[PDB]
């Protein structure tokens, strides 16, 4: 109907609020900021997901980069 998704990504910076007019995939936004999934853990509302999943309006992306991970 109306396209426009607002979601929150939580990291060390805290909960980051950003909304995108086009409903995109994790990899899209992740790739644009290029956040290395190689060293950080991606969670959807708690569940560990890959960068192949899509983002939704009201979805919570918990990006938890691991301490002593390197």
């Amino acid at each position: 109907m109306v396209i426009g998704m607002k979601f929150t990504v939580i990291t060390d910076d805290g909960k980051k609020i950003l909304e995108s007019g086009a409903p995109r995939r994790i990899k899209d936004v992740l790739g644009e900021l290029e956040i290395p999934i190689e060293t950080v853990v991606v969670k959807k509302n708690g569940q560990i997901v890959i960068d192949e999943e899509e983002i939704f309006d009201g979805d919570i992306i918990e990006v938890i980069r691991v301490i002593y991970g390197g």
